[PDB]
């Protein structure tokens, strides 16, 4: 059997499409992006960047008509990796989906982003663990979201 | 708890490390990256492009210092869709790796890619079945592959 790093939730609901990523280097940008006119999440990018200039991404969320009216941008520097996610689920225009993340890194926590409001979930919080992916479902928006892990 | 999309495989070996790629749209663009000078691939690339113009990515194996020597384009058109993989493990310069690879959709058989020499792995072909995403492990080749799977 072959060895797969072990999953962190996922976190939310059962709608939408189940999404994953897991890239070989650092996952090193995340974009939230928001919809609303206001710090509503309907979409995450998680990125990585290759030695040979190559950029392993994927985005997850905004697969509706919904205009993006605002970002976020976190970025994971030298020496620093993630660690945790926390956040809410919530009511966005009919759907239960994230309102809210943080992720937190060995330096610091990015965050929260969106609206504190909803039902509450966090990964746990390991000595010396590193988050490694992403993995989820969404469809307009993001229904749900747990994480890769692999230890220092 | 949340729906995952279900895992064929992975075939292959426990080294390097692993990687996961299920983006929410259609994978339509797959690199096979060849080294050595001939047909022995050392890296896969896929891809999906979405509405807005953006491009899920990932690329896995290359991580060592080998040079690419040439590359098979795979393209995954409209009305067509992945529906299994095929391909062999064995040794190139002193590693049990991917040796050669085949990716069959809805329409055709693209491959095999590589060298047909080692040991065989398939998925299960099941009408109706859809590819959605691969995972496995990589390293400076592609030490393991499998599938994530959605019915039509
Ligand atoms: C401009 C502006 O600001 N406008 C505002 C309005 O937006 C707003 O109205 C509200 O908008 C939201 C967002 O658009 C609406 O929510 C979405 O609704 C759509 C449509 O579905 C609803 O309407 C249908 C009738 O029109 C009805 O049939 C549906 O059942 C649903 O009805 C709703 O039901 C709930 C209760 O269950 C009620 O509370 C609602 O009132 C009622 N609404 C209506 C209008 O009647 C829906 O598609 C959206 O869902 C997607 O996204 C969410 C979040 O990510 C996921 O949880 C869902 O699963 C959906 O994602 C899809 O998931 C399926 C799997 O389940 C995927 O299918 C797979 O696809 C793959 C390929 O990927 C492959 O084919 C597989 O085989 C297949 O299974 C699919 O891919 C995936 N889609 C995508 C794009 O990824 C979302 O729920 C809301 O309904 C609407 N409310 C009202 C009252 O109108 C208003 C304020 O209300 O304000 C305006 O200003
Ligand atoms: C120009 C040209 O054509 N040159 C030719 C030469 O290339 C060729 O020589 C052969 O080359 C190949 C390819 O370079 C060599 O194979 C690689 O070797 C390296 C180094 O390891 C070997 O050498 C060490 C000493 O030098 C020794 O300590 C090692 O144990 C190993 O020794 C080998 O052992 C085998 C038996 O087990 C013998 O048969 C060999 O003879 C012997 N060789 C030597 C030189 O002694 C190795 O790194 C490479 O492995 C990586 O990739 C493979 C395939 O994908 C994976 O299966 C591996 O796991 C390695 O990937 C790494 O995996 C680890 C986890 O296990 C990852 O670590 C994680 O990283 C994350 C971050 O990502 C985080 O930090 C985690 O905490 C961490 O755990 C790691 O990331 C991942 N690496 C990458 C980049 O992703 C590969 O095996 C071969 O050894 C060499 N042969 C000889 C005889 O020299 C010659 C012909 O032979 O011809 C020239 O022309």
């Amino acid at each position: 059997a072959v060895p797969m790093d072990t999953i962190s939730g996922p976190w939310g609901n059962n709608g939408g499409n189940f999404w994953s990523f897991r890239p070989v280097n650092k996952i090193n940008q995340i974009v939230i992006s928001y919809g609303g006119g206001g710090n509503n999440p309907i979409a995450l990018t998680f990125s990585s960047t290759k030695a040979d200039g190559s950029k392993d991404t994927i985005t997850v969320g905004g697969g509706g008509p919904d205009s993006i009216t605002g970002t976020e941008m976190v970025n994971i520097g030298t020496d620093e990796y993630l660690t945790g996610i926390s956040g809410t689920f919530g009511i966005y225009l009919d759907n239960n989906v994230l309102r809210s993340i943080t992720f937190t890194t060995n330096l610091k926590a990015h965050g929260p982003y969106g609206q504190k409001v909803g039902t509450p979930f966090s990964s746990a919080n390991v000595v010396g663990n590193e988050i490694v992916g992403f993995l989820g479902r969404s469809g307009y928006y993001v229904d749900a979201i747990g994480t890769y892990n692999r230890h220092k």
